[PDB]
């Protein structure tokens, strides 16, 4: 396995101050085995939810041979409404991922995207 695992997310997901949100996405790969413990919602810097966000949660479930990344958590009250770019990064049993922090960076220079890249929208 050479090939990348392919994640479906919605380009933008939309949540709300003071509420419980859940969104999904998939993730395909031509091998049909993933490491799951690789595959995270993360923000650009790190592995980690990111600053403004700490309450963004996930969870990665197999069911038969894709993943279901389920993003979810409890939005506070006083959060900042906007954007905020966040990835789903999925890792396939061969160590192959759909997107690195190098190319999530570049994406990131040059006002483009990579696969799992969304929008998280608040309001
Ligand atoms: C601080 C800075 O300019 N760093 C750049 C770095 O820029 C970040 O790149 C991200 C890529 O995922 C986003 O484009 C960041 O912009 C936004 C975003 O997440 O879309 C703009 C939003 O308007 C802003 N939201 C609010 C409510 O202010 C968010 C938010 O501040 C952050 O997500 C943190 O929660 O930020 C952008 O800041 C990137 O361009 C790299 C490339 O190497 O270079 C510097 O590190
Ligand atoms: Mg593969």
């Amino acid at each position: 396995d050479t090939e990348r695992p392919v994640v479906n997310v919605p380009s933008e997901i939309t949540v709300y101050r003071g509420e419980s949100f859940e969104y999904f996405a998939t993730v395909t790969d031509n091998s049909n085995a993933f490491d799951l413990a690789k595959t995270v919602v993360r923000w650009l810097y790190s592995n980690q939810p990111g600053r403004g966000t700490e309450w963004l949660q996930y969870s990665v479930t197999q069911v038969g041979n894709q993943l279901k990344v389920r993003i979810f958590g409890n939005v506070p009250i006083d959060t900042t409404i906007g954007d905020y770019t966040r990835y789903v990064v999925a890792t396939d049993a061969a160590g192959n991922v759909n997107a690195t922090q190098t190319e999530m960076g570049n994406a990131a220079v040059d006002k483009t995207s990579v696969n799992g890249q969304f929008k998280l929208i608040i309001r």
